[PDB]
């Protein structure tokens, strides 16, 4: 008796090899509100074609770029459709992720609060939540 992400949306988080796939899916299993992933991490199929030379521009960076395999941009979905009006609805969906890592035992962090994101009250008007970017520990 739980929601689920679309075929194109689920494939985004389902393409991740990290534990993120857990907090992502498990979220809907431990979250009051509904939500779906839109942006997903890339793979060699994207990095290789991009450069194609052993990427000699890096040595051991962080998970900043989605090419690292850790990162997902979701959005607050309501009534089976994206919702940018229900502000509070985003609150319950925010902890939805950090709430999963608790039972999973893993740690993860996402960006979508004035704390650093700069804002999370009117940013939704952008149509992309100007955030909702999570990342596994
Ligand atoms: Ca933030
Ligand atoms: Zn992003």
């Amino acid at each position: 008796m739980s929601f689920k992400f679309g075929k194109n949306s689920e494939k985004q988080l389902a393409t991740v090899k990290p534990e993120l796939q857990k907090v992502a899916r498990r979220a809907l299993e431990l979250s009051p509100y509904d939500f779906t992933i839109v942006q997903g991490i890339r793979t060699v199929a994207q990095s290789a074609q991009n450069i194609a030379n052993g990427t000699s521009f890096l040595k051991d960076p962080s998970k900043s770029k989605h090419i690292t395999g850790d990162a997902i941009d979701f959005a607050p979905y309501i009534n089976g459709k994206i919702d940018w009006n229900d502000l509070e609805a985003f609150w319950a969906v925010k902890k939805a992720f950090e709430q999963a890592g608790k039972e999973l035992g893993i740690k993860l962090r996402f960006g979508a609060d004035w704390n650093a994101s700069g804002d999370y009250h009117d940013e939704i008007k952008r149509g992309t939540y100007d955030g909702g970017h999570v990342e596994l520990v």
